[PDB]
């Protein structure tokens, strides 16, 4: 049951792709070799987004999976998306921050685990077994918030001012946010239901097109890009 | 509707396998550390499209997508090869160029949209939709051969002359080839049909064994892979 | 048909989360930007095992593959682990050995190729033919094998005692342990069932958690990992 929500998907398309060309038109000059790097990272991200939520408001990222007592439709396409967008953007990050490749590795490791049982969890047919992967998935995601708020932000504070705030700011806003995904699955149509599908994407729409449009924009628009 | 096209598919594996072999016997004694990136790389694309079209003349890379009004054979293993294929084929390039870790980046991730999207396109069921993906894989592709013939050429001609020739060479090939496979795409059987699946399989083995093989002799046939 | 050998895919995830949990416990304190790099990779070996042990004892990692003369299951789960888990055990090899990003490249090729040959044999339904993939697969593990065994022995030989040590160490064991996989896979009932797929999966248990926590153990327990 998936189609009065086409509205947040179409919207969520535009809102990516002008954000994508937004991007792209602004890193052409750019010739420093660290804020080549900014761009291209925060660039590929809402691109690959973009692709994501056609492919929702075309049908083809929706799914239907049978749990409960009915057949209801999952849209996968996210999970797709989210699996490249979420490192890309911690990648963002730990270039910002300069964090040890370890730790970087530690991260996307994380983050895969946590996109990878997060689809697990959106497919799996016994519906109180959706709960047990979004605890592992959830658990997955306190790890990589947990390195950005403390980790990422000792290594923030041996840089210059203006990358130290830039940051703080960008750290800010992707903690706030990502932790809204897991209550949002938890109430809407792939957990328990409270929300429907139909606010469900609304919801995600404004998180992700804040996620990384106008988490790129925060970046992209400071001085902490340049070496 | 998929075994006419055997005959190719058969002939693809075996220019593959041996393509690959052939590299693999040749790699052996090279002990410079640069030249050796350029036999892994090099070598790792035969070998993908090796498995691949293998799944093909084995009928596991073979599909079934309805639309328009039938059930059509869409050979998706093509994109399983491309989608590590191609990147590949681009790393190459980037090395042999020695462009900035941020254009690599924004160049892989273009080639992952590119057939990621393709593969979209070849499986959505709404005909028409088709060719709003691949119009969308097309401009990734354009975007890709962009940067190969104009920002690596620039970042080539700082190299030595060898390097710059065995680029210049590289590059007119891999251009000239790489657009075929949206034309052939638009004429085949997975977009307006005029060519017979038969055929089309005909010209991606020509493309596919020039695009790598051809590629990879003239390049591991040049000094241009030494520091 | 798989539900009595659940006991070892209960007992696989425990050890897989336990063993993460204890290597979790144990990186905390680590400042050695070289020993974080370790910690990573041979924390997320087994993290990602358990999420895909805990899939097939929930069901998720179970399906069914029909060829010979009935419907087969198949624990495809098992590839989506060791895509990942094995070209992650071999960076810990690499880094430990300190090889060429050329040879890491194409172990890491060799790898994906070898488990992805993997998943398609084991998906064949051409009963004939899931050997064919067998033989691939294995072609490409006896490379990776041969590599670790000649190539990084030698290239351990130039590092101190202790790290040379423990290389040799864990060197013999993947390569005893690798092997076994493929013999297993022939003898189970996803080659020419001889074990039942109850033992099958003891047999991939055992191997499993030493190629992984008794991997890891011997490793994270040596100075072998300090700069
Ligand atoms: C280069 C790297 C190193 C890249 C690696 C990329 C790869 C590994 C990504 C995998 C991502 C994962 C997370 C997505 C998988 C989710 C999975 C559960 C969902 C799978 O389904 C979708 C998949 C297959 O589609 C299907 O084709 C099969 C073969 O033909 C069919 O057998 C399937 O049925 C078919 O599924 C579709 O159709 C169903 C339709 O049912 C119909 O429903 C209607 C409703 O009205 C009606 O009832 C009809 O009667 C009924 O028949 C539908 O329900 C299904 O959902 C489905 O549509 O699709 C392939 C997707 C492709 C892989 C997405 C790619 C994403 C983008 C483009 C990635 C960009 C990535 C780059 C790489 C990032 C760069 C980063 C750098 C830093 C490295
Ligand atoms: C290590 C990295 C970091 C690597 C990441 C690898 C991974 C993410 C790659 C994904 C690549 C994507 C692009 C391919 C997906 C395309 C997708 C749309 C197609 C999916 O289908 C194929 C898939 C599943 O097969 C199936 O198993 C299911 C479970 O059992 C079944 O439910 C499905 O139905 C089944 O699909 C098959 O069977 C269908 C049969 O129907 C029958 O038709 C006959 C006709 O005569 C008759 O009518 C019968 O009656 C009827 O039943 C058939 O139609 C379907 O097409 C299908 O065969 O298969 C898994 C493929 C595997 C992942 C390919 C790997 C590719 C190679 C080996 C990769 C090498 C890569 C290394 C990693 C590169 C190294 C680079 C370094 C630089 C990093
Ligand atoms: C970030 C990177 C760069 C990461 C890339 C990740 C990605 C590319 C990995 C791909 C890995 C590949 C190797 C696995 C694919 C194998 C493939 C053949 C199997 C596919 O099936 C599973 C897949 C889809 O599930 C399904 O959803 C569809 C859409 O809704 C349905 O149409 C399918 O039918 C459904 O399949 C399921 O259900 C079947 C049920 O049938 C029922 O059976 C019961 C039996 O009692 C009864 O008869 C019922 O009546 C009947 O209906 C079942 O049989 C099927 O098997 C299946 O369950 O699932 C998605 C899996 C997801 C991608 C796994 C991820 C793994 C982990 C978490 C990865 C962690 C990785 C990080 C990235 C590593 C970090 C490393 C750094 C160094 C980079
Ligand atoms: C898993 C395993 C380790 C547990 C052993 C359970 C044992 C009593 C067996 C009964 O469990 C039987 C199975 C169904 O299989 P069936 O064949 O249909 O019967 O129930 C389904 C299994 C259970 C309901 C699920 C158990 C899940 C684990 C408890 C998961 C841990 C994940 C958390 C998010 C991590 C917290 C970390 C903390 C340390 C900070
Ligand atoms: C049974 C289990 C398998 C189930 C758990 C669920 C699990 C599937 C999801 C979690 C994802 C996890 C597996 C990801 C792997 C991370 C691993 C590679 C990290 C290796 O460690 C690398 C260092 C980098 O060091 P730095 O630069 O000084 O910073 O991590 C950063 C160093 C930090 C400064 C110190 C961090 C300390 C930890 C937060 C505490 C250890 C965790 C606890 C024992 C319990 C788990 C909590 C859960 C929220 C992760
Ligand atoms: C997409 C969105 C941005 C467009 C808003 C369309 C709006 C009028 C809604 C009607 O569109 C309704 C949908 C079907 O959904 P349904 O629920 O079945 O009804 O049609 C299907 C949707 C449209 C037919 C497809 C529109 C596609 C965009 C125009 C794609 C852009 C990709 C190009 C390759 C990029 C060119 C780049 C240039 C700037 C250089
Ligand atoms: C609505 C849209 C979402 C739909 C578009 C379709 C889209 C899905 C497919 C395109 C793929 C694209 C998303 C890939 C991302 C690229 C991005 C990461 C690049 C960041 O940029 C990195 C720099 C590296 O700099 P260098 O070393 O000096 O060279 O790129 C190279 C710098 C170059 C020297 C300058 C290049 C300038 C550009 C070619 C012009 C900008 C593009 C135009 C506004 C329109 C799009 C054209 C289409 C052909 C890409
Ligand atoms: C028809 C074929 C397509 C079918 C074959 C099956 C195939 C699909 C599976 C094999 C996987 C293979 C494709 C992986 C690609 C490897 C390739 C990227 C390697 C490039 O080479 C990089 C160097 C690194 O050099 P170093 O640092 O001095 O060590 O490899 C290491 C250098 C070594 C020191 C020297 C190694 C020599 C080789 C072992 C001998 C060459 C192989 C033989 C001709 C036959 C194949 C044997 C099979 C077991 C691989
Ligand atoms: C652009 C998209 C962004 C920043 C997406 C972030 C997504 C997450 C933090 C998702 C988390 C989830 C869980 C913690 C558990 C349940 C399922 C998920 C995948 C929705
Ligand atoms: C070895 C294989 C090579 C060099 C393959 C190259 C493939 C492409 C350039 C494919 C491009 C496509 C489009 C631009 C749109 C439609 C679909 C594709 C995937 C065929
Ligand atoms: C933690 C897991 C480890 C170390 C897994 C190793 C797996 C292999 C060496 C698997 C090899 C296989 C073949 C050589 C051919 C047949 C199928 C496989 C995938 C089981």
């Amino acid at each position: 049951t998936g189609r009065p929500e086409w509205i947040w998907l179409a919207l969520g398309t535009a809102l990516m792709g002008l954000g994508t060309l937004y991007f792209l038109v602004k890193g052409m000059g750019v010739s420093d070799p660290d804020a080549k790097k900014f761009y291209a990272i925060t660039t590929l991200v809402p691109a690959i987004a973009f692709t994501m939520y056609l492919s929702m408001l075309l049908g083809y990222g929706l799914t239907m999976v049978p749990f409960g007592g009915e057949q209801n439709p999952i849209y996968w396409a996210r999970y797709a998306d989210w699996l490249f967008t979420t490192p890309l953007l911690l990648l963002d990050l730990a270039l910002l921050v300069d964090a040890d490749q370890g730790t970087i590795l530690a991260l996307v490791g994380a983050d895969g685990i946590m996109i990878g049982t997060g689809l697990v969890g959106a497919l799996t047919k016994v519906y109180s077994y959706r709960f047990v992967w979004w605890a592992i998935s959830t658990a997955a995601m306190l790890y990589i918030l947990y390195v950005l708020f403390f980790g990422f932000t000792s290594k923030a504070e041996s840089m210059r001012p203006e990358v130290a705030s830039t940051f703080k700011v960008l750290r800010n806003v992707t903690v706030v946010l990502w932790s809204a995904y897991p209550v949002v699955w938890l109430i809407g149509s792939e957990g328990a239901g409270i929300v429907p599908l139909n606010i469900e994407t609304l919801l995600f729409m404004v998180l992700d097109v804040s996620a990384k449009v106008g988490f790129g924009l925060i970046l992209l628009r400071s001085r902490a890009i340049f070496g």
